[PDB]
């Protein structure tokens, strides 16, 4: 599973991550995959 970032931004860059969720940003995901529930990933850089 990926890792976590170091505070990306608030430039709403909603990306659909392999799990079924649109994260505020692919960065906010690294934080998720790091402490969400399972090994998440990225599929589309937008609203799916």
């Amino acid at each position: 599973k990926p890792d976590c970032p170091l505070i990306c931004t608030m430039q709403y860059d909603p990306v659909c991550g392999s799990d079924g969720i649109t994260y505020g940003n692919a960065c906010m995901l690294l934080g998720a995959s790091c402490r969400s529930d399972t090994p998440i990933e990225l599929v589309h850089k937008g609203r799916c």
